[PDB]
């Protein structure tokens, strides 16, 4: 088996870092000579980022289907002993036991089912590294035509998944949320001093995008125009 | 035994949160009916914060000494079977095996050594909650008379332990480090636009605190005084 | 065993590069299927950087303690043959021989003690990669209030460990040492032309920081002030 | 054996990326426990970049020679069975069969010839990573004194090896080729609007470097001089 | 045999220092009483500087030929025992084994083949010390009529072999490359501030040496002449 601190360190590295091309080294290093059951154990222990786990699990099942497609199940009628060759269904450890897993790995010849599963998972992780883009708290920005309340609601929504301590989150919430708004709601949210709370702020920019507010802004632009349309009249 | 995802979730909660008075509930909940060996396993799996682990381990050994002090070791000469009562040395699982641990917990009467160890660890964690103060990246501030280079060196030194992703750290390094300096080095670091790197910044404030710089500042103050010492002359 | 050129190439890569997250790949690649004794051999062959070797050796001994804590030593009374299971003390190859090491690795089942030691060392190297910061000759800068002689003494002190050829070191000594001084000693060291030696330079800035020199500088600042304090009188 | 999709993914990574220090991880990961024949198979499947393949093949043969130099061929007269030890000639799989390869890898003790070949290939790939410099389409620039026609001929010559789709290549051919010419031919190629084809362009700059053209340019420079040599006369 | 740290220290001294007349002492000291096979082992472990290794290997083979020329191979028909005298072919350890090497060195009289090989290698190293000139990064200078791009290409080409750490190389690349150019390209590369990258620099001096640029420079010289050719007209 594998020691719990190894699994914790590996998962620490997976949370701690964004998708990057160097995950495979650390994975192959820590997951050394393990058994397939333990590898799937190591797989489902990842927390969050289930989006990519979708594609990963999919490339696994696809390789499983292809190994099935290459290998025939013809066997018998030998009396039960070393009962079949492995199957793309069980190489991933879905329908087989640790006992059966050992009876594969210590028997001669040692068919390295674990190694094959490792190879597949590496292929998958590579494809993932190519097909992902890490999301942060830093990128979340207000759309140009977007109700401010929904903006804050998405802000907190993704913020709750951010991996940091408490006080970081507080100061984060204080600096970026206001800083990253559109110019339209910023030029009103920032006139009101940075002492009010999210409630007063919400009630402040609640008018943006509406007809009364668009009127106001258009009138201010037109008045600034005509002020000099008439300096010379 | 305990399932690996339980240990990962508990440790996730311990890293993710600062010392707070509510850790004990979650700990007692997850660490339910476990065996002492597993509890110590759950203990040493914590990563970082070894400072408090010092005091924790100490309160454990102190309770162990006191349980020793209360319980006598007189026993025998019964032939080997259920060989002794437990000991403050082994209740913490230092000199006993999982086998011996079971031979304690399933035998009648079930002396709940695990429960006692749980009680001690709870006492300890409580004392820790009282005697700690969480450190952040947010608190690190420049001393009033402090070489700026050492300031940045401590900044990064504690920054490397911060528990967050990559791009957070980058923007962190860009905003707080400059913002949190003393007024003396700030009024020179901030005159130079926020486009230069840490090297140019370092070479800029390298003069602060020195005699040539103290001269400069004193002369500017005195000149501003005398400018009006003489407006009226 | 391992061939000497492999060890030389690996150590070449370790000296040649600063701490970086990609050391583990090359290490696991070169240190392939080796025996634990050879791995420790590969460990102590590193030259310099003993600071991190402290922490590395420590994480090894800690994993060793934990493997001890998990595995019981109960065994016997079988007559001597395959005499015990390995121990966290000897898995690192402290109290065991190459003979005993082989008698572990070629026997059935092959308990891959070497692989386990590899796993531990990888864990350690990773933790090192996180907890280090490479020092260079390039960073060494004069403190703001620092006797120039001690500055040069530290310069050479760390310079002697720099990994380069002779003439590089010479030109290094000529350009950075003077360039990286504080403005106070620079404005005197650089008035004296770049033809004098370290001795004349030392005798030149020997006055900085002292009361006579602070007087001089303060008087020059005050005189420049009063020159225009009186242009208008 | 190895599955074809693994080989395709590995070769995809090798084409897709320039020489970089992280190829070894992915290589060792995918090429796991394989047989030497398969490793050489994986070697010659690389497409293009044969230049470095020269040096790679050379470091392999050199290690082979050295292993020969260390290991004696004395053996016999045992009747044929496990017939010799391997040889630096056949460890690389030149003069041995897959059958003989298996008769090495499954026999006791399993002499890991494949692992040794892996070690050599890793050494080689590392040396390659050090001794290469990736060429692009982006670097190709006109020499200062260079017939424009040869410039375009080299442009296309290396362009045909670029690894991209069709329309990319078209727009590439339209923007960089003209942009990257020398000022001399650019100041004539760019006066003619960007609507003419490569033929008209070729006929345009065909005069550069020649005596008639050098005359023209020298006369224009001299005339611009004398225009003000005489403003004041 | 020889201990690996001895070989590493010797090779450290060989890389670390340029060709100098004092290598022989350290070599003879470390390579003490060794066996010829180990000496050749110590020879091919040198990394880089293969140029001189050519001449070295050549003087070895020449001494080997001469020892052949002096010593006759007549021997026999004694039954196999201490089978021949050594040969200039095998004294260098090309066609002999460590076993045969021992059967030479421990037999009476001990023909010190290793000592003779040592003598030859010393002769060779001496001749090398005379016939070499160390190349540095420091000497690389731009030819007077040389396309700047090729200049940078050679700069990096030899730079990649320099034996130093990362940040040294960076600052090296920043200071010497620009400093060491010809006056012609320097007076344009240095007018553009030291903030642009190698790409902008390349595009800047791409015009040098060409007819348009030679025109420009000649016109500026002639105009400066005529400015005073006419002050007095």
């Amino acid at each position: 088996a594998i020691s719990p601190r190894t699994l914790n360190a590996w998962v620490k590295v997976v949370e701690e870092k964004a998708f990057s091309p160097e995950v495979i080294p650390m994975f192959s290093a820590l997951s050394e000579g393990a058994t397939p059951q333990d590898l799937n154990t190591m797989l489902n222990t990842v927390g969050g980022h289930q989006a990519a786990m979708q594609m990963l699990k999919e490339t696994i099942n696809e390789e499983a289907a292809e190994w099935d497609r290459v290998h025939p199940v013809h066997a018998g009628p030998i009396a039960p002993g070393q009962m079949r060759e492995p199957r793309g269904s069980d190489i991933a450890g879905t329908t087989s036991t640790l006992q059966e897993q050992i009876g594969w790995m210590t028997n001669n010849p040692p068919i390295p089912v674990g190694e094959i599963y490792k190879r597949w998972i590496i292929l998958g992780l590579n494809k993932i590294v190519r097909m992902y883009s890490p999301t942060s708290i830093l990128d979340i920005r207000q759309g140009p035509k977007e109700p401010f309340r929904d903006y804050v609601d998405r802000f907190y929504k993704t913020l709750r998944a951010e991996q940091a301590s408490q006080e970081v989150k507080n100061w984060m919430t204080e600096t970026l949320l206001v800083q990253n708004a559109n110019p339209d709601c910023k030029t009103i949210l920032k006139a009101l001093g940075p002492a009010a709370t999210l409630e007063e702020m919400m009630t402040a920019c609640q008018g943006v995008g509406g007809p009364g507010h668009k009127a106001r802004v258009l009138a201010e632009a037109m008045s600034q125009v005509i002020n000099s349309a008439t300096i010379m009249m």
